[PDB]
């Protein structure tokens, strides 16, 4: 409401499309807040990731809270490297990683969620080869479609919620 | 931009020579550049950045120009996630309907060139290739030149390394 | 670091144990390795990050190397725009000239192998294919070996991981 209320005139949709999927019933209340809080991280906007985070607490235990922020942050390392990797035509593709991401194997709530929410970050980070990963994975866990797709919409929606944000405070 | 320029640190000169050349060339109009170095800055996030030339923009372009530009980033901030993503996902969900408004690309407040300009200016700032694609083929359609879509590629582009030039002094002054 | 290791949330354990050992390790020299957190630090745009990577980075790099890291990276920020922007637009726009100034590139007042590691570190972070691809390219050309290369884009990933653990 008070981060709709902050939004331009210029930037209506943005506010009706925050609307639409606050108010989405495709996605439990945990996937659903899970996945606006991790993109809300995602976007590096810390007044959306502020107001989302506060609303959030009514939605989220602390252990889901902490797993939606922890998969922002590994994606935010995995989306570079993979990324890079997949420019690299595979020719590092033998080296290995050497890379911890325990939280991914280990987050603390359900696997499907995590995925959810690791699918989202991925979308606002831009790195085909993770978004492709976490999508199959999802599928593989009986998450459907149209759930994946409104994951994909939600961290659409919010990454313009913090452009949109982004560009009153600085004029304004 | 004046300020700007002199915010600049010695190590960045190319983006301060850039930035010089791109405000003094005259391939686009006073609309179209103002518009597209406005859009640009709101859509690399900084502050400074927004703030300068948001302020040289208003003596440069009309009300409803301003608000086309600035809307056209925060659009691009949702669009160019959504359809990069969906492109990326090997055709799998091309047939379900987005449900995501963005009536303000069909009415911008101003005829619809530069509001293209604007989107293609952010779609490249943000690295979507759909969005990219689109909206160059929509500018040519409306007989936009080649000459000047490639300028606004080339100020989004400029626009980027001053953010970037700028980011690393405040956060490191 | 340090300061920043310990700054690091608890359900970012994993990226602390990245930065702890990727800044322990020795694949890179130290002025490879510090330049590349550096000019990494500067792309993720977090000014925390950049400060503490910035402060730490002063013992291991010459005046030269600091300004060649966070210059790589102003270059990098526009590059990575423009040359990506083309490359999607299918050759169409292939004729024109750029016209963009580009010294620092071919005069970086440093030994241009370790300019070329810092530019594909930022290219990795900013997601440019043509520039990392160029960039890994030129660095094979001169030397270096793969893992190096492989090391600064493992730097680059685990600074991207540290802003953003940063950031939430």
């Amino acid at each position: 409401e008070k981060l709709k209320a902050a939004l331009p005139e210029y930037a209506k949709d943005i506010k009706l499309n925050l609307s639409s999927i606050t108010r989405s019933s495709v996605l439990d209340q945990e996937q659903l807040w899970g996945t606006l809080l991790a993109s809300a991280a995602a976007t590096r906007n810390p007044q959306v990731l502020a107001d989302i985070g506060a609303e959030a607490t009514d939605h989220l235990s602390a252990a889901a809270r902490h797993a939606a922020l922890g998969a922002a942050a590994i994606m935010g390392m995995n989306n570079v490297f993979y990324r890079g990797r997949g420019f690299l035509e595979g020719r590092y593709d033998d080296l290995r990683p050497g890379l911890r991401m325990n939280i991914i194997a280990n987050p603390g709530i359900p696997k499907a969620n995590f995925e959810l929410w690791s699918f989202a970050v991925s979308a606002i980070n831009g790195c085909s080869h993770c978004l492709v990963a976490h999508e199959h994975t999802l599928r593989t866990v009986g998450v459907d479609r149209e759930a994946i797709f409104e994951a994909l919409k939600a961290a659409a929606i919010v990454s313009g919620v913090a452009q949109a944000l982004a560009t009153i405070e600085a004029l304004s």
